[PDB]
């Protein structure tokens, strides 16, 4: 089997993405943030604190005749960015761009935090890291490409995500239309329950390759690019008057400049973010200064190649036996 939906921003900023997803019998379809950096399918639904839900479409299982009370599991998760979720745990049919898969832990949303209420286009998580970080208990639960995994005709999953401009996540199969050149191939660790690598460096505009191992986590569910102070503070220099403020939360740069490319190496390959990638726009409406695509990892604990690395690139999740991540151009 395959799947292949498409992928869309939320917003002009491309903050983050969401992947329609049918849930239950009749279908209901919820806009999912698709996630390869958790482990959790959870929605909003009909049993989400009524205050909690600000225009999202909910997940009602009493209306879904497949679906079933996963008796006595929870579920609690925290995000690097301080939000939470938690609740109870159904099993449905989940389908994803014509794939379909039966017994799926659908994770109900009884509490969310104010930034999900308030993000009214995103109507749950989809999450695509490895298993071992899914929280629900007492009895962890697959993802659904796990779940899909052995029914598909190869075991991998793509993101080929667009720069203010929709794209698609592929399940079971490579598009050789959708990329450029060659996929190049890097290994994995699953130790941290991440889709895991290391960078072989970076240049930034022009400039020198500096070849250095930078390792880090392949995360569609984060938006900006996180990496080690130094690289950071390397490509801010080259803008004229950026700066990193404390009060923002990061760099800053005025908006009337022109940001140089962000290159990052991929084995002996070479991955082209251009300027524009990493512009995400006034600090507050109307503001002169504009916040950075390119942010310190420093306090995180991991660097992250979120969105404005990841939609520069056809990335393909291989999830063989030992799994591994491709990068291509595109
Ligand atoms: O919570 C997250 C991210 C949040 C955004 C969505 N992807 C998962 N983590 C990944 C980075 C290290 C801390 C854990
Ligand atoms: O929002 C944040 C951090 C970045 C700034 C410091 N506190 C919030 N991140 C995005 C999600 C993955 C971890 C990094
Ligand atoms: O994370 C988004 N923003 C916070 C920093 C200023 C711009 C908006």
């Amino acid at each position: 089997s395959t799947g292949s939906a498409t992928t869309t921003p939320i917003d002009s900023l491309d903050d983050a993405y969401i992947t329609p997803v049918q849930i239950g019998t009749p279908a209901q379809t919820l806009n999912l943030d698709f996630d390869t950096g958790s482990s959790d399918l959870w929605v909003f639904s009909s049993e989400t604190t009524a205050s909690e839900v600000d225009g999202q479409t909910i997940y009602t299982p009493s209306k879904s005749t497949t679906a079933k009370l996963l008796s006595g599991a929870t579920w609690s998760i925290s995000y690097g960015d301080g939000s939470s979720s938690s609740g109870d745990v159904y099993t449905d049919t989940v389908s994803v761009g014509g794939l379909t898969v039966t017994g799926q832990a659908v994770e109900s949303a009884k509490k969310v935090s104010s930034s999900f209420t308030e993000d009214s286009t995103i109507d749950g998580l989809l999450g695509l890291a490895f298993s071992t970080l899914n929280t629900v208990s007492p009895t962890q639960q697959k993802t659904f490409f796990d779940n899909a995994k052995a029914s598909l005709d190869s075991p991998v999953f793509t993101a080929d995500l667009g720069y203010h401009a929709p794209g698609t996540y592929n399940f079971g199969f490579i598009d050789t239309t959708a990329y450029t050149g060659s996929i190049t191939y890097t290994a994995v660790s699953t130790k941290q329950g991440f889709w895991e690598w290391t960078s072989t460096g970076y240049a930034v505009g022009s400039g020198t390759f500096k070849s250095t191992s930078i390792d880090g986590i392949a995360d569609t569910g984060t938006t900006l690019l996180y990496l080690p102070a130094t690289v950071v503070s390397a490509y801010w220099a080259q803008v004229s008057g950026a700066k990193s403020s404390s009060s923002v939360g990061g760099y800053v740069f005025p908006c009337s400049a022109t940001l140089p490319s962000f290159t990052f190496g991929v084995g002996s390959a070479r991955i082209v973010i251009p300027g524009d990638y990493i512009d995400f726009g006034p600090i507050s409406t109307g503001s002169s200064s504009c916040f950075g695509g390119i942010q310190s990892s420093a306090g995180i604990g991991i660097n992250i190649f979120g969105d404005v690395a990841l939609k520069a690139a056809f990335v393909v999740f291989n999830g063989a036996t030992t799994p591994t991540l491709g990068f291509a151009s595109k």
